């Protein structure tokens, strides 16, 4: 299709919109439920039971809802993410998917609607260990098998989000199956860091079942796609 990602993030094609209103992220923490081994990678869950939790402002026109986060990473540590910055690649990315509770019934119409998600990219690189992300990382050896999870509890996304929030914003799809074009992506420019340790322990998860021929999960990220005609919007200057 057209409107396909990831894609190679260009200083050449941005164009700054002075039109966008700034970004509000606020999340209830409380509505954290399980992380969980999906086969492609690891997720976090949230109840998505009408609440204010979820994202507005930015190129969205209403509030979406969080509903799930995940991430994206390389068998090493020079590559993983799935967008890159001028041909540059992170060792991971985080995917925070919101479903836009406006204009669709549930989030499995939205996820395949014309409008129906909103996703945060955030990069992720080496540096400094990272505290909020080391609860997730100490429940991963619960997770090896696809399909096995464990319960959560009170988890606010946004401290796995830089401080400052500038972002590239353009039209996308998921990076996934059905690959539907239904995602308005909103990257962030600014990097978080982690510890190499707590990103070894991300290549321990499997991407198959119980009983089954170990196949380690790395390498979980999708092809650079063109840009095609679509606009890249800068919300800084
Ligand atoms: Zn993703």
């Amino acid at each position: 299709g057209t409107r396909q990602s990831p894609i190679n993030i260009q200083w050449k094609d941005s164009v700054y919109d002075p039109q966008l209103a700034p970004l509000r992220v606020s999340y209830d923490a409380a509505s954290c439920r399980y992380l969980w081994n999906t086969g492609h990678a690891f997720q976090v869950e949230f109840d998505d039971s009408c609440e204010d939790s979820g994202i507005s402002g930015g190129p969205l026109g209403n509030h979406y809802r969080l509903k799930q986060f995940h991430f994206h990473w390389g068998a090493t540590d020079e590559w993983g993410s799935e967008h890159a910055v001028d041909g540059h690649t992170y060792p991971a990315e985080l995917h925070l998917v919101h479903w836009n509770s406006t204009k669709y019934e549930n989030y499995k119409k939205a996820s395949v609607g014309e409008n129906g998600l909103a996703v945060i990219g955030v990069f992720l690189k080496l540096g400094a260990h990272h505290q909020a992300l080391q609860k997730l990382v100490d429940v991963l050896p619960e997770v090896r098998h696809k399909d096995t999870q464990v319960a959560m509890g009170d988890f606010d996304p946004s401290c796995l989000m830089p401080a400052c929030r500038d972002y590239w914003t353009y039209p996308g799809s998921l990076t996934t199956p059905p690959l539907a074009e239904s995602v308005t992506w909103i990257v962030q420019k600014t990097p978080v860091e982690v510890s190499p340790s707590q990103l070894s322990m991300f290549r321990t998860l499997l991407f198959s079942g119980r009983g089954e021929e170990e196949d380690v999960m790395v390498n979980n990220y999708r092809p650079l796609q063109p840009l095609r005609d679509r606009k890249l919007r800068s919300s800084f200057r």
